[PDB]
This record gives C-alpha cells, structure tokens and sequence, in this order.
C-alpha cells in the first residue's frame, strides 16, 4: 500500500511486476476542474483540493473524438483508436516511478499524436512502466482536448480563444513542476517527448514563452510545428468556427451568442459536423488546430524560428523512412492494404489531386515533374513509390530538416536520426515499409518484454534507442556509451550529420533528402 | 581459419574469431558463412586498399575512393557470394552498354557513368559525371577519408569504411 | 568543515580534497556526486581514479557478496530486511572472518566491498557520467608512481619474494596471470603475454619479473589514471599530470620493487621535510618543492614552484598529454605516458 501526497491531496497507485522487477503505476490523476458546462472551449481551470485518497489505479476518459472507422477488426488502425471511455471530463494523467523509489530522478513528458483531432495517452504503445523499470527514470503523459472541443477559435474572446488542448499540456506540465518531486523526481530535469502532432506540440512549447521554465529539453518524433499541417491561419480558423456554427444551426453574431449556442449542443453534434467544416479535406486534413492566439503563441510562428525567439536547450529530432505510406490507403485511388497497390500515370495525378486539393494545375505539374523523373527500367511500382514519397517528404520530414536546421542555428547543439526498420509484427503490408508512427514501440521498449514475438535484433536496438533517448534527457546527449556504439555527431547546418537506426549497422550520413526538400524548402511556398 | 591463415600461431587464429564473432547477434545461422568472406576480404584486399590510399593523398596529391556494391544480374555464381571480386570490370568496360546483352536497364545506366567517371579521371584527373545531375566525388583525405558508393540504386557519399575492421588488420595483426 | 572550519581560522570556500589509492578513487567520485559539489574546491588524486578497474562494485556482484556473506554467518534468510537484522546481531569479528570468502576467487588486488551505485551518492555508471561530462567543474591533479604494480607481487604470484631479487621463468609469469587475472578467458591472458613479452632483448633474465609488475601497475593504476585525466580535461578544465619517479633512501621493501604504490605519500606530508630523520638532503629538497607544488594548487589552482627557478607544470590536454617527472635529479616535461600499453588495456582489453 502506497500513498503520496500532491499539493492538491493524497494519491493512491498500483505495483506493477516488470522484468523481475517492480513500477509504481499512478494512472488518471485529475489535473484540472473538469471542462464542463459553461467551461466547453475555455481554458483549463486549476483544481479545487480534495480531502480524500484519490484512487489513481485505472486509466482515465479519453478525450472526445472522431474514430478511425475505416478498417473494422483490423489491428493495424485500431491499436489507434481510444481504449477507455469518451468523455469531456477526460483532464487527466499518469505516473510511472520506479521502485524502489527514486532520488531525484529525470523526468519523461509524453505528449500524443492524432493530427490534433484524435489520440489518447492510454495505448499500450505509450505504457511507461518498461522505460521506469529499464531507465530508472519517472514517465508523465496526460490527456488534452483535441478536435473543436480543444482548438475552436474566435480569437481575441475568452469564451473560445483557441488553443485550449495547449493550454491543457501546459497545465499538466505546471502540475509536474508543483509536484513531481514528491514522487521521487526532478522538476529541473524533465524532457518533452511527442510523435506527430505531439511532436508539433513539443515543437511549440519551445516557443510559447509560458512553458518556457516548465521543462529542460525536447525531443521531436515525425513532427514540428512548421509542417504544412500544424497551424491553422486565423483566417481558415474563423472560418471554420463558422461553419461549425451553420452546421449546427447555432449561426447567430454577438459571437458570444454563437459560443454559448455551441455549449448547449451535445459532443455527438459537434463531433458529427467538424468533418464538414472545410470544403475539400485530405486524409491529412486538421479541421481544428493551433492558432495564433496573442497568448500561446505571440506571433506566426515561422517568425518566431527565423529570429531565434524560442527557448534554448537541446533538442533531439527524428523521421522514419516511410512516413507518407500510411495516408495513401485512407482515399488516394489503387491503393490498398490488401494488395501490392501498383498505380499508374493517372493514378499518380488523381493521387495528387486528393493530397493538393486546390493547388493550382502548375503547382500539382512540378510535384510531378519533381518526382517521375525515373532513374529508370521502368519498374513498375515507381509511381505508388513516388507518392508515398511525396506525401511524406511535404508533411514530415522537409519540414522537420528545416526545423532542425534554424533552430540549431542559433548555437544549440541538435541531433537528428533518420529511423529505418519495419517491425516484424507491422500489421499494414510490406510496400508500405517503415511507416508514420512505428517508431514509437522501439521508443517505449516494448521489444524488451521477450513473452512479446518480436527477434533477439529487435530487443537490441529497443535496448539502444531507450538508452539513448534516456542519456538525452538526463544528460543532453544521445549516446549509448558502453557497447561499442557508432557516436551520435550533432547536426550543424553546412555538415548536416544524422544518425541511421536499423537493426544491422548504424551510419553516420549527411543532408538527408537534399534534392526532395530544396524542391518542397524553396520552390513549393511560392505556388 | 587454418585454410586461409596457415602459419599463423594459435593466438592469432583466435585474434580473427574473436574479432569477427561478435554477434549482433540473433543467431542468424549464416554468421559463421559471412564472417568468413569479410576476413578474407577485409585481410586481403579492402583494408590494404584503403591503407594505399591514406598513406598516398597524405603526400598532397587527390584521391578518389569508391565501394563497388552492385551484383550482376548475369552473375552465374550464386546469391550468398554478392558482390564478388573480379565483377566490376564488365561494368567499367561498358558491357552493359551492349542492349542484345541480357542487362537491364539500370545496369546499362550504371555502366555508363562509371565509364563517363573512369574517363573523367583519365582526361582531367576529376571523376566527375558532369551534366545528369550526378552525385559528386568528393577526394579521399586521411581526416575525413569520405568515398563514394557505386550501385544502381542511390550513390552515397560516406566516410571511413570498414574503419572497426582495418584497425584490427593494419594495427594489430601484423605483430602476431 | 563547511559548518566549522571558520572557527578553527579555515576558509570553507577554499577546500582542496586530496588522496591516495583509494582515497584516490573517493576524490574522484565526490567530483561525480552531486551532494558533493558544494563541499569543496579543488582535488588531488595519488595513485587511484574510479575508473580503475578494482573501484566500484556491479550491482550484481554486490547482491551475490551479501548474499554469501549471509550464507557464511548461517544468516540467510529472505524478508531481505531480516537478513541484515541478523547481520546486525552478529559481532565484528564474524563479520570480518567472513569478508574475504565472499568471492570464489579473489586477488592480491581484490575489493571485497566497495562502492556501488546506490542511487543516491552514485546515480548512474560512473563511467557514462565521465564519458557526457556530469561532475564538478574544476581544476584536477592527478599522478601516479614508476612502479605502481610490484607492492603486489609479493601478496601471491609465484617465484616473488621480498628476501630475494624474485627471477622468475616464463611459466612463472603465466601462472603470475592466473593469480591476478582469475577469469579471464584462455585468450585474454594470451593477449597480455603477447603486449608484455615481446623483447628488447637480450634475456635479460629479469624481464619476465618487470613485465608482471608493469601489467598489474598499468592495468590497475596508470592507464585509468590517464583515461580519467583526459576524459576530465576534455570537458574544459585545467588538468596537471606527474609521474613518481624517486625511490625513498629509506624504503625498508628491496630495490627489485623499485618506486612502489603508496611511498609518495610520505613526500607529500613532509616527513623529509625533518632532518632529525635520515632522508637524504636532496630528498628534503624534492619533499619541500612538492608541498609547495601541492599547496599552490590548493591556493590558487596551480601547481608551480615560482621562486626557486623550477620547471613549469604545462597542463594536461588530449592531443599533447604532457605531465611532469617528480626526482632527486632533473625534472621533466614528458608526452603520452606509457601510450602503447594503456591502448593495449583501454581500447582493446576491456573487450575480451
Ligand atoms: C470559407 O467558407 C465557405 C463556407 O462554405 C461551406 O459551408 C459549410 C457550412 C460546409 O457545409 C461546406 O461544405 C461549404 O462548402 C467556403 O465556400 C464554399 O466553397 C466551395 C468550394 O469552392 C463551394 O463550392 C461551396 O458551395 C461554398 N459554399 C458556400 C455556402 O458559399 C469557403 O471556401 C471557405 N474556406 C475555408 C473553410 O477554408
Ligand atoms: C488493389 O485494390 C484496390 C482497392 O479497392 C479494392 O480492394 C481490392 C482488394 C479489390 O478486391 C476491389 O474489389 C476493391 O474495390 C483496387 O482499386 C480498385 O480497382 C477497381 C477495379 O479493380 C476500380 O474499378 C476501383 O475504382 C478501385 N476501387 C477503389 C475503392 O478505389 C486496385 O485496383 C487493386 N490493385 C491491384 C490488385 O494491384
Ligand atoms: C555468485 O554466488 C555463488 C556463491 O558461491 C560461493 O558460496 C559462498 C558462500 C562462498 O563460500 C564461495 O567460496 C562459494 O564459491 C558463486 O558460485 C560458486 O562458484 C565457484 C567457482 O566457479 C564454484 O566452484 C562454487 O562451488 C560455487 N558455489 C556454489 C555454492 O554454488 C558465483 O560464482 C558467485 N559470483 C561472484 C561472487 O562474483
Ligand atoms: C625467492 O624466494 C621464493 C619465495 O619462497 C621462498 O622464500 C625464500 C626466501 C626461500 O628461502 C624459500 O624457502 C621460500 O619458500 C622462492 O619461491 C619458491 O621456490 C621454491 C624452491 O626454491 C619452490 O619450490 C616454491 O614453491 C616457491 N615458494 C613459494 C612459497 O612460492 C624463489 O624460488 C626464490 N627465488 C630466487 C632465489 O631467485
Ligand atoms: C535534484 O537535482 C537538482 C539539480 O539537478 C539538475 O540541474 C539542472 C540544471 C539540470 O542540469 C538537471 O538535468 C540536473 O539533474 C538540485 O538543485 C536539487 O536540490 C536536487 N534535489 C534533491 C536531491 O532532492
Ligand atoms: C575568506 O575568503 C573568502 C573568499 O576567498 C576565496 O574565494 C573563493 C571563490 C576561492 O577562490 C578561494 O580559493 C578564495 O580564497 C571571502 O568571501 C571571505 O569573506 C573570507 N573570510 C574572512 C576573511 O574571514
Ligand atoms: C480505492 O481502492 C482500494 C482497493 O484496493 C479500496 O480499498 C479503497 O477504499 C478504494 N476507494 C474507493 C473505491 O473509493
Ligand atoms: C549492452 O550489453 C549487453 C549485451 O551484451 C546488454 O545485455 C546490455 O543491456 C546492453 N546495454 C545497452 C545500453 O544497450
Ligand atoms: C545522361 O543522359 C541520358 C539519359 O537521359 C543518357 O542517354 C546519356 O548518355 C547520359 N550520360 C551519361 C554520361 O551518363
Ligand atoms: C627555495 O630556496 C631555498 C634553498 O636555497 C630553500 O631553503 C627554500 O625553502 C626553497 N623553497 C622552495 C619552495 O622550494
Ligand atoms: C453582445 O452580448 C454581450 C452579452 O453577453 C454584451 O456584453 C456585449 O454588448 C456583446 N458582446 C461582446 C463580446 O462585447
Ligand atoms: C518484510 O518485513 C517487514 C517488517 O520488517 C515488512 O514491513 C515488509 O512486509 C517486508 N519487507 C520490506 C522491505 O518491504
Ligand atoms: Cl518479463
Ligand atoms: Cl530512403
Ligand atoms: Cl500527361
Ligand atoms: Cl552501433
Ligand atoms: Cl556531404
Ligand atoms: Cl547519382
Ligand atoms: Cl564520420
Ligand atoms: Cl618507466
Ligand atoms: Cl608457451
Ligand atoms: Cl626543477
Ligand atoms: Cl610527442
Ligand atoms: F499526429
Ligand atoms: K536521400
Ligand atoms: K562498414
Ligand atoms: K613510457
């Protein structure tokens, strides 16, 4: 039986056996009132003590969500969709520490993807206790709004400012300054760790001037904040408030009249009608995003990167070789996951137009131009290639190099990693290699539980990139020091050094993608 | 061991197995198979190549220095053999180049810059392919010692190749 | 000392830690412990550096000694706190009979119980910590002695004798390795003949007597002394090296053993320093130029002599690696001591 008193009151957890070992477990610890009533759309509020033992032993609601629908009974989507309740009450987190006890221990913020529309922090892909017992280090994640419910925007209006879901990490981030050292851990020692959106998020936490002394370091998996996808125009953003009022028969205009409509409408209705609220979305679209909202975020955040006005530290920023693959089976045409998806010319163009959607015709002939000029035989999955390659390369990993770049150009030392292995267990088939989000497992050590089908090579670099990730955090540099290990060069724009992961051996090789991201870095804005 | 490293003391034969049985690791059964081509390979050709050009360039003059990666689709030895010895010359004769031959495609392409290189390199001292947006070669220099990787795929600029296994054949083994 | 020291005339803000030894490897650890940091200035390690590699203990093994340990004082149990509430009723004298059993072989070298990383004074690995920089930023002087490994010697390997001028043969030397180096695989004691054996020249009937002194002195003190000193350095902070090279006129071990471990120490405090007491005048004068050196890096974090026209001590770099010789006769700038065995015993033997 064991009980630890936070600031707001007495917590109860669970032991946990892991590798002949133990964890203390602290799942779904409130961290702000409830976001009910007349508080839908406003930033989270701070909680009211209770006098009680809060019973901290199961995971907590998910945020309210859309769910990926599109492949019932299938492992490969579903392993995605939210595995607790759904639920506006959902402002909760969870603590993984070792045992025994800990010191004065570095700390892992976990921050989910989802585009900022889905995610949650109870997958058994981002179950901690692995990374607790291994590391001896203390593991955080919670759950924040996402969709309208968490980045509606009339900006300027408290009633639905934007960037609500921000804001919830922020308060979680404060509740770990507040209290984690009551738990055995450092709050001078913590790092932010997120994948996609979470990745973006981490990303603007290094600009937003209140999280600023709320962590030490980040680290960046498959996302920044300057992808195409990440930040929604104050334009687009009321626009879409507004149609999201039409929609629901909620169209007023003291827009005060329109919020307080949209808060007498239930989830299910708001949930329903977000999908509508641009008129071509792609299997990219975030209908609901961050803004600029002159409190998050003081200004464009392009801006912001060009002129060195974000927190200085280090960071730690990565890709996986295959990130665009996943989004071609969710509506670009003869693709599938049930069959090897040889497209043609036509196909190619159509695809095109599906990821593009309005992209002028010159825009969508240099994507082409850029990427079919084949080296060569012809080859004839060349053009389901050049599109998994396309979509990946303006989404994640050009925006990511860039990111990487500017930010270690004001003299912070950088470390990027370019992530190259399939799970033997991937679900989706081979054609669509090492895809967006199948780092994470490796991230997480879940090849470390031997019960668990994955090879003795893929234990290895589970053991590796754990380490690794562990030393950045306590130390602010990857290295694995011990087994004889190819050394992790940081990043300098000029050298652009990276870091191969794979399972066979691991290369030190310089300006990933470089003829790819010219095109997307220089070319494409202008279109 | 015995077959290729004949006399040669007990301790130096142990020297290369423990060098190269170092399992990364699953077991794998074809290890023991690859370890042994690599001693062979790395013994006699590939580290004294690399030590050649080293202990040249650092008398001032350039250096190219490339890893020849591509099996021949026409190789009649089989798969477990790779890239052998002996099997870049028909490329750097432009075999390739003859259509009626059996090559494919990206094999005639392949060849034909190696050629263009190799020429380069005769006329102007500079294995450059100047006009199909080709990867450039960098000069080998002890420091950096980048090379450049020839296959029908991507052409990699990379650095120090083999470097764990020559300093264990160009520094330790020649005193057993 | 922090909370007292001013009352005795001390200043808390001006403390150098110095050590032999394992004291040695105590001074470097407190540079690796954070609750350390604040309690002093400056640190000075004789013969010894955590990373040697009889100073810290694996967790594993630690577990299996107090395991034994138990086992030896009919004190085994398992509600673990039982165990050592039975190890607390049991008197010193059990408790230290028992000690030396807890290892199925041990050496001349062996640390039965020694640090571990608790958690608490250790967080992690020390040598990870060396290896990304995470200690005390501040100067260091670190040294070590001509013959570190022959105090040894007379503590087990065969055919050694401190009443004789210890020949030993070839087979002699290879047992000599089974005594220091328990297991160790057939191949790892090859390696160590072969670095150590190859002569210049002539047999030369004390070769094989010098070779053992020299692979228990390098293994063991001079290359982790080394190792710690540029890894430290590395990171930015002056660093100063000497190399021990005077015998004491008094030194009642024979002359075989040559300027052993420990028998700096004596210079350092002084001793020579009384003429009441038999040391040579120029050992007065090399004890009385080393205090100096000693004190002026605890003053003011640099080890010179300034008024006697002494050699300048140039500070330790990775890349030039210059240290400076301590003798009755000239002293010495020098580079990359001992540089092809500790490539031997740092890049290749921790390997095997
Ligand atoms: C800014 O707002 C209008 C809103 O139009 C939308 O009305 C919503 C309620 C929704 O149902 C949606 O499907 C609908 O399109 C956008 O103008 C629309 O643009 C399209 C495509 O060109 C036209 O064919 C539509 O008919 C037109 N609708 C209306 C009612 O005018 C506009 O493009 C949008 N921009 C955004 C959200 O980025
Ligand atoms: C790979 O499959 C796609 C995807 O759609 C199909 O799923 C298949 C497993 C198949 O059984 C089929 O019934 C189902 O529609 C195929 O794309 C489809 O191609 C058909 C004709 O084959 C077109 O007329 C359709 O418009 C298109 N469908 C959709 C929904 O986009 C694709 O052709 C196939 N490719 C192969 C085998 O290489
Ligand atoms: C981890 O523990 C065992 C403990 O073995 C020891 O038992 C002690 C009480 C002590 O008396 C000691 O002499 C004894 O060896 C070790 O296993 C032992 O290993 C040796 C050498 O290979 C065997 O021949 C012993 O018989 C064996 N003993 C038993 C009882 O199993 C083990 O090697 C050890 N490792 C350490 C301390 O580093
Ligand atoms: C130097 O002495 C050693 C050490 O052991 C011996 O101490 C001597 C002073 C001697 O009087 C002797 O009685 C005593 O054992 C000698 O090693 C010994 O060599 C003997 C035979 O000479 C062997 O049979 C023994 O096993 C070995 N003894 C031990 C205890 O290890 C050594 O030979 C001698 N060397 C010289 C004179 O060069
Ligand atoms: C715990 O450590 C505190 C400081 O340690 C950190 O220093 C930061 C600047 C950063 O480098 C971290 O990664 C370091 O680990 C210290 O001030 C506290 O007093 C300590 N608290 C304890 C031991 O309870
Ligand atoms: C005694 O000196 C104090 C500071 O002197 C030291 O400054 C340290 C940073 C370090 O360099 C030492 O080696 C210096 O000697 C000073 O602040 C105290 O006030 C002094 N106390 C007295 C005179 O009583
Ligand atoms: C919380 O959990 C434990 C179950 O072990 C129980 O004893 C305690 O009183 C519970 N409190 C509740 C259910 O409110
Ligand atoms: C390195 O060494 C061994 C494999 O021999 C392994 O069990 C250990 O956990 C490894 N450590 C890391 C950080 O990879
Ligand atoms: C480069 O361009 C074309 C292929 O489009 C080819 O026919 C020509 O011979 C090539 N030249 C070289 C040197 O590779
Ligand atoms: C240096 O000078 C004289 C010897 O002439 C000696 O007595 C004095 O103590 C010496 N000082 C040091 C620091 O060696
Ligand atoms: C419209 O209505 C509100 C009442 O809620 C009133 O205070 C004001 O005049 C208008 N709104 C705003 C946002 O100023
Ligand atoms: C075994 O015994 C102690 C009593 O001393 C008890 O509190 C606990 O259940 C067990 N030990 C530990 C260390 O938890
Ligand atoms: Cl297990
Ligand atoms: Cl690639
Ligand atoms: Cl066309
Ligand atoms: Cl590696
Ligand atoms: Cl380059
Ligand atoms: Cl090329
Ligand atoms: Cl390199
Ligand atoms: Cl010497
Ligand atoms: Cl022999
Ligand atoms: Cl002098
Ligand atoms: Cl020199
Ligand atoms: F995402
Ligand atoms: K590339
Ligand atoms: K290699
Ligand atoms: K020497």
């Amino acid at each position: 039986d064991i009980i630890i008193a936070t600031k707001n009151g007495k917590v109860r957890g669970m032991q946990l056996t892991v590798f002949g070992g133990t964890v203390t477990a602290f799942l779904g610890i409130p961290y702000a009132q409830p976001p009910l009533g007349r508080l839908r759309f406003k930033k989270p509020q701070s909680l009211t003590k209770w006098s009680d033992i809060w019973n901290a032993t199961k995971y907590a609601n998910s945020c309210c969500q859309n769910i990926d629908q599109s492949f019932p009974g299938f492992h490969g989507s579903e392993m995605w969709n939210p595995n607790t309740d759904l639920s506006e009450d959902c402002l909760y987190l969870n603590v993984w520490i070792p045992a025994p006890k800990p010191k004065n221990a570095t700390v892992l913020i976990w921050i989910y993807g989802g585009h900022f529309q889905t995610g949650t922090s109870s997958l058994h892909v981002y179950d901690g206790k692995f990374l607790a017992r291994v590391e001896r280090v203390i593991v955080v994640s919670m759950n924040y709004r996402v969709g309208a419910l968490g980045f509606l925007a009339l900006p300027g209006n408290p009633e639905a400012p934007g960037n609500m879901g921000l804001f919830d990490q922020q308060l979680a981030l404060q509740w770990v300054q507040k209290n984690i050292a009551a738990f055995g851990g450092n709050p001078k020692s913590v790092t932010l760790f997120g994948e996609s959106a979470g990745a973006a998020s981490v990303s603007l936490h290094l600009l937003s001037p209140g999280s600023h002394s709320l962590f030490t370091r980040a680290i960046l998996q498959s996302g920044s904040f300057n992808a195409p996808w990440a930040v929604t125009s104050l334009y687009e953003a009321r626009n879409r408030t507004l149609n999201l009022a039409k929609l629901t028969g909620c169209s007023r205009e003291n827009e005060t009249e329109i919020i307080k409509c949209l808060r007498n409408k239930d989830p299910q209705e708001i949930l329903l009608n977000e999908a509508f609220v641009v008129p071509y979305g792609t299997p990219l679209s975030v209908n609901f995003g961050p803004t600029v909202d002159g409190d998050f975020l003081t200004d464009m955040p392009d801006i912001l990167l060009e002129l060195g006005q974000f927190k200085k530290t280090q960071i730690l920023v990565g890709v996986n070789k295959d990130e665009g693959t996943a989004f071609l089976v969710y509506g670009a045409p003869g693709f599938s996951k049930d069959n090897n998806s040889i497209i043609t010319r036509k196909e190619f163009q159509e695809g095109l137009k599906i990821f593009f959607p309005g992209v002028s015709e010159f825009g969508k002939e240099s994507i082409l131009f850029h990427y079919t000029d084949w080296v060569d035989d012809q080859r004839p999955e060349n053009y389901r290639e050049a599109l998994g390659d396309v979509v990946g390369d303006y989404n994640f990993i050009c925006p990511a190099l860039e990111f990487t770049k500017k930010f270690s150009e004001w003299g912070n030392n950088a470390f990027f990693y370019y992530f190259e292995h399939r799970s033997s267990k991937l679900p989706w088939p081979e054609w669509m290699g090492v895809m967006h989000g199948y780092e994470i497992e490796f991230v997480f050590g879940l090849p470390l539980e031997r019960r668990d089908q994955y090879t003795k090579a893929e234990e290895i670099l589970s053991r590796s990139i754990v380490k690794r990730w562990a030393n950045f955090a306590k130390y602010g540099n990857p290295q694995e020091t011990q087994n004889q290990s190819t050394s992790w060069p940081v990043f300098k724009s000029t050298e652009q050094k990276y870091l191969t992961l794979n399972t066979e051996s691991t290369r030190i090789m310089t300006k990933l993608r470089a003829q790819q991201c010219r095109f997307w870095t220089s070319f494409f804005p202008k279109v």
